[PDB]
């Protein structure tokens, strides 16, 4: 049943990340996927940043995301109305992207 939670979190965390994260060095934070453990206890949030050329900026953005994790879990909780909100971890997705 982790699929429903993962799908819901992807939907909702996308919205939160677009609205709450404002850092010009990384730009829009996009959610590429979400995986949730079978026990619905943990979630992995794969993300990419609009500006990905400065390695130090990417790191600072990933630290900002971890520092902001408790607040982000609180927003998910409100958005999803879950009794137990999974712990969350952010992972930068280095998968191949074309775009154009």
């Amino acid at each position: 049943r982790s699929d429903r939670v993962a799908q819901e979190i992807q939907k909702e965390i996308a919205v939160i990340l677009q609205r709450e994260v404002k850092d010009p060095r990384i730009g829009m934070v996009t959610v590429s996927d979400v995986e949730v453990s079978s026990d619905l206890s943990y979630a992995k949030i794969f993300v990419t940043f609009l500006f990905d050329h400065d390695e130090m900026a990417i790191e600072q953005g990933m630290k900002g995301l971890e520092k902001a994790s408790p607040y982000i879990r609180s927003l998910l909780g409100k958005a999803m109305r879950l009794r137990i909100v999974p712990e969350i971890r952010f992972i930068y997705d280095q998968s191949l992207v074309e775009g154009m």
